[PDB]
């Protein structure tokens, strides 16, 4: 169970990354969303 909170907690610092990737609004920024 620690290694699914582990992997949930590396997903949502995932998602946090691909929000900051989407921060600066562009069509190669959503792309690579």
């Amino acid at each position: 169970k620690e290694l699914l909170k582990g992997k949930k907690q590396a997903a949502v610092v995932m998602l946090d990354r691909i929000f900051s990737v989407l921060q600066p609004w562009s069509d190669i920024n959503l792309q690579s969303f």
